[PDB]
């Protein structure tokens, strides 16, 4: 496992019930979230750590074809077959960071 990026963002997912935005993990603030690539067999992780207290709060496959949306320049999201996750990154630096690894992810798939 190698990291190719790392970025500041709070990390969310989508309450499909109440329609609302709610942080991943229970708790609102700011991760460290990293694209892992899985060097032997070619894939590809989120990963990301409250910067507090060091709980994984996402941890979720990138699979071949996913559509990546950069909804504004610090609110990129994407979906899986369960979840809709959001990153509100901390800056528009650690977005292109995260996007600029996770387009490289998707070509590299
Ligand atoms: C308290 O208020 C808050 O929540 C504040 C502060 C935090 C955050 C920051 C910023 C803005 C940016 C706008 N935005 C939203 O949520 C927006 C507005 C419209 C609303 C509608 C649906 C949403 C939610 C569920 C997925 N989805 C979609 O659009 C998805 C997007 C998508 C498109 C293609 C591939 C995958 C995906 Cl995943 N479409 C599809 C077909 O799946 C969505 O995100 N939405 C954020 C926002 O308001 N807020």
């Amino acid at each position: 496992e190698q990291s190719i990026c790392q970025a500041r963002a709070a990390v969310m997912v989508y309450d499909d019930a109440n329609k609302k935005w709610v942080p991943a993990g229970g708790s609102t603030g700011f991760s460290r979230v990293h694209i892992y690539h899985h060097t032997g067999n070619n894939t590809f992780r989120v990963v990301g750590r409250k910067i507090q207290d060091h709980q994984v709060v996402i941890n979720c496959a990138i699979p071949k074809g996913l559509k990546y949306n950069q909804a504004t320049q610090t609110f990129h999201q994407w979906r899986d077959a369960r979840q809709v996750y959001g990153l509100n990154f901390g800056s528009k630096e650690d977005a292109n960071v995260f996007a600029s690894a996770m387009m490289h992810a998707l070509e590299v798939l």
